[PDB]
């Protein structure tokens, strides 16, 4: 579970990421 702020990936939180 990626995420928890933002990224290149992008925003947010999720899975995969």
């Amino acid at each position: 579970n990626a995420x928890x702020x933002x990224x290149t990936f992008x925003x947010x939180x999720g899975l995969x990421x």
